[PDB]
């Protein structure tokens, strides 16, 4: 019906005065890609920016970056109007001021730090009365424009003088300062935050939609996880992005005021939310206000807590309030919370991943000069076990250590030293690798649920086995509607067989991400510290948290370790049944609803398993993983090598052909040693002409000589002679044999029905 | 819905629906953005929960009481289970026989045994 056809919704790419556009539609809008476009609000204002295409944008909805946004005053899911303006004016003498309460952080001269090095060549068009943000010298500064010689905007080029002023202007306080948390600053939790996002839109972003429809939105949401996870984040963000007003109770605020008094502190703080609509309520540390009851006779606490409860259920669906809590885990807090309509919904935000922890890096990263030798990969690499407040804590670190080796050496320090200086150094990738060597997690303990991130090609081969991981996965996810067309109701559960060291848990590592499915491992060492500690309740737990990262891939690698561990396959004068077992045999016949989880074992003695294992409704496909064949050989061993250097003259195919009947560990290992030779060597014969060598000074030329730049074919040779087959062809047999008994009997093959 | 939703109490329940039709208002409706302080009805009477929306929230559902023991009438009849025209007299008798006739079970002072045993091999419907 002629719609506005602009939405406003989150930037993708880094990079500010910048709108992308969906792909599919030119003429539409009639304008591609390098050209000024103008984007009216509201409150009768307008801007102008440069246009792209991204083919990730929808076509509804148009990103655009927070800066822009809030020039315009719109906010995410907003609808605004767009004029393809294809006319621009330059400018002259564009006129910019200091705004905000953005001070001391520049000395002296104040315009070549920040303004010349971002506006030479940008070719951005300025507004007059806008706001833009300039990142530098490990600080973020917003410049207004209140003066231009052309009106009402001028694209800038480099040919304009500019004005110098210097004095900064305190900007009109019904406007949002950049420096405050949004969706960018909360990275590393990605589909969380999408859903906290959805649950929270109509609630704040659409109230009057609720007064005339009745029906209840969340109006409780506990965000748990480990501490410095950005739950505090996530709800100032949704507080801002939403325009609710945000109330913090921090938990040890009232817990620190004397009793009798603190109930009125939480009253007056409920009843000051629901004066002003809409509003959100955020209870920091919620495990210490109402934690668990008769496990605390303190007597003020049940009165603290019980009022608590109160207010969750005093909310008369008035206003538009919000209460969300923050918490280290569900099972910390009282069970009285956690009923219907007080908090009904939890989300999990869980430590980050390696994109994750990537992304909190350069989130944390964007000010301070990153240095030119760093990516931030590698760091984001060795940084498992860390939270996104420890990459905070570890950039901050680096940027300390950078100051202290460069900068306060000279020790010329004032009340505010020059900025520029600061933007000289760069904070170096020695700084971030000394930085990883002091970081010291803080969460390295807790359960890592991840996209795996290893695919197809780096598993060799199984081409038998990928199909029917994809049958059994894929299939029922991305075709629901064909299943149930034919009644049959698709099995969770499979169970790899076969020798050691050939791939299962990267098999099942791989089907996960095909699927973009979050992957969790239960190692062997896992389960035989519950057997041993006789705490199996812990394996709930687990399949919780598999249900709240579903969809998910559950995976109990070598599951037969708890079998081994009561005499192997004698074993102890009981039968196969376990503790711990019995217990995932209880989850998996209750876990049939979810769906989303997907089971997966893997165990190298199919023979001890417990056979309660394989009845239906549990790990019924069993897939035999065998050894890999010639093919298989050649794609591992390329996998292995392709982080290595390794020569062209080097025919793998010959080393993959003529290791008979090694496993992958067993090729792993092989390169593994290929590489440690190589390194010896490289090492011993640069060291002994280093010594040499500096025995005259300047001696021999300066030539700069690489010994051993790449795996020869002599460490290849090397590395086989200490070759050795760690699969014993009496084990193989044994596989055969199960996979033999495992097999469909005999006489049913000729069977056919009569014509 | 109700298949897919064991587990569920009947606030879960309730939830559900709520999700489903936040889900429809936001697919459809919303997406225009023409909001005000009380939207015209009958446009939202032009929107239906679609089948999607259903299935989204049970994705979405997450019991809250799939612990819980279930007490149900089985659903399955003798029609379910094939043949065993010998079994299923017996236990017609044992169980069905002592409710229907309490009075003839009383008359000749014989009070009904109160336990069976089924064995035979796995997987024959016991
Ligand atoms: C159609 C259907 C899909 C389904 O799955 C949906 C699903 N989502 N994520 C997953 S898994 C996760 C995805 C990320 C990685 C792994 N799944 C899933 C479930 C089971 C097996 N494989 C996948 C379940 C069960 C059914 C149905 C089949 C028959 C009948 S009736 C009338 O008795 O005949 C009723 C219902
Ligand atoms: C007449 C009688 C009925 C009875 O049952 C009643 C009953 N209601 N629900 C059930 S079971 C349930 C129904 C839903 C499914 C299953 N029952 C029941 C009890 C025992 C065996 N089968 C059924 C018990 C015992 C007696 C009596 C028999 C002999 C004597 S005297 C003088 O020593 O000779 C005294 C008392
Ligand atoms: N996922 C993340 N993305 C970006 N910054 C994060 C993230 N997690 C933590 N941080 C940083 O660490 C700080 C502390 O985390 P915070 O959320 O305030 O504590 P808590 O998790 O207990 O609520 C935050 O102020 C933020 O700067």
């Amino acid at each position: 019906n002629r719609p506005n056809r602009l939405i406003v919704d989150e930037a993708i790419n880094e990079d500010n005065s910048v709108v992308s556009l969906s792909q599919p539609k030119m003429d539409e809008l009639q304008l591609f890609r390098g050209d000024t476009v103008l984007l009216k609000g509201k409150k009768r204002r307008e801007a102008v920016c440069i246009v792209l295409s991204d083919d990730t944008c929808s076509d509804e909805k148009i990103r655009m970056n927070r800066v822009v946004r809030n020039n315009l005053r719109v906010r995410l899911g907003d609808v605004i109007s767009i004029q393809p303006c294809p006319d621009v004016k330059y400018g002259k003498r564009i006129h910019v001021l200091p705004i905000d309460d953005t001070v001391e952080g520049i000395t002296g001269n104040l315009f070549e730090v920040y303004l010349k090095p971002y506006f030479l060549e940008a070719y951005r068009p300025i507004r007059k009365g806008d706001i833009f943000l300039v990142r530098g010298g490990m600080r973020a500064v917003e410049f207004k424009v209140v003066e231009t010689d052309p009106s009402p905007y001028c694209i800038v080029a480099p040919d304009t003088v500019i004005h110098c002023e210097g004095e900064p202007i305190k900007r009109e306080d019904e406007e949002e300062s950049l420096n405050e948390v949004g969706y960018d600053d909360i990275g590393g939790c990605r589909k969380q935050l999408a859903q906290i996002k959805e649950m929270v839109e109509l609630p704040l972003r659409h109230p009057a939609l609720f007064k005339a429809i009745g029906v209840k939105p969340p109006r409780g949401i506990l965000l748990y996880g480990p501490p410095g996870t950005g739950k505090t984040l996530i709800a100032r963000a949704v507080a801002n992005e939403t325009g609710a007003f945000f109330f913090l109770i921090n938990g040890p605020e009232i817990m620190s005021k004397l009793a009798g008094e603190s109930e009125s502190n939480l009253r007056k703080a409920f009843e000051e939310a629901e004066k002003n609509a809409p509003a959100i309520i955020f209870i920091d540390e919620l495990d210490a206000i109402a934690p668990k009851r008769e496990k605390t006779h303190g007597e003020v606490e049940r009165r603290i807590v019980s009022q608590l409860l109160t207010l969750m259920d005093g909310l008369k669906q008035r206003a538009h309030v919000i209460v969300m809590a923050a918490t280290n885990r569900p099972n910390s807090i009282d069970p009285a919370l956690r009923r219907f309509g007080r908090f009904d919904r939890e989300v999990d935000i869980g430590i980050p991943d390696a994109t994750g922890r990537l992304e909190i890096l350069q989130i944390h990263t964007k000010n301070m000069k990153l240095a030119d030798d760093v990516d931030l990969e590698q760091v984001a690499n060795e940084t498992h076990g860390h939270v996104g407040a420890d990459l905070a804590a570890l950039c901050s670190e680096a940027a300390l250590q950078a100051i202290r080796k460069k900068m306060d050496l000279i020790d010329l320090e004032d009340e505010t030293i020059d900025a520029e200086v600061m933007n000289s150094l760069a904070v170096t990738m020695d700084d971030f690798r000394w930085a990883l060597s002091q970081s010291n997690p803080s969460a390295l303990r807790e359960t890592v649920v991840e996209v795996p991130q290893v695919t197809w090609e780096d598993i060799g081969g199984l081409e038998d086995v990928k199909r029917e991981l994809q049958e059994l996965v894929q299939y029922p996810v991305e075709h629901p509607d064909k299943f149930l067309k034919f009644g049959m109701t698709p099995s969770k559960g499979v169970l790899f067989y076969g020798p050691p060291g050939c791939g299962k848990t990267l098999l099942a590592k791989a089907i996960a991400n095909e699927c973009q499915a979050n992957f969790i491992s239960i190692k062997g060492p896992e389960l035989l510290t519950m057997w041993f500690g006789e705490s199996e309740a812990n394996v709930r737990e687990i399949f919780d948290k598999a249900r709240q990262a579903a969809p998910c891939v559950l995976f109990f690698d070598e599951l037969d370790s708890i079998a081994k561990a009561r005499g192997g396959n004698i074993g102890d004068g009981g039968g196969a049944a376990d503790r711990v077992i019995n217990q995932i045999l209880t989850e998996m016949d209750g876990m049939s609803t979810k769906k989303n989880v997907f089971i997966i074992g893997a165990t190298n003695r199919p023979d001890i398993i417990d056979p309660a294992i394989l009845r239906p409704g549990r790990l019924d496909q069993l897939i035999y993983i065998p050894l890999p064949d010639e093919k298989s050989r050649v794609a591992i061993l390329k996998a292995n090598l392709r982080k290595s250097p390794v020569a062209k003259d080097v025919d793998l195919e010959f080393l993959a052909k003529m290791t008979n009947g090694f496993s992958g560990a067993d090729l792993t290992e092989i390169c593994q040693r290929a590489c440690k030779l190589a390194i010896r060597e490289s090492i011993e014969s640069e060291i002994r002409r280093e010594r040499e060598r500096q025995t005259n000074p300047s001696a021999m030329e300066v030539e700069e000589d690489d010994p051993v730049p790449e795996i020869r074919r002599d460490h290849f040779e090397e590395a086989m002679r200490f070759a050795r087959r760690s699969v014993s062809d009496n084990d193989i047999r044994k596989y055969e044999m199960f996979a033999q008994t495992l097999q469909q009997s005999r006489g049913f093959g000729s069977f056919r029905f009569p014509s």
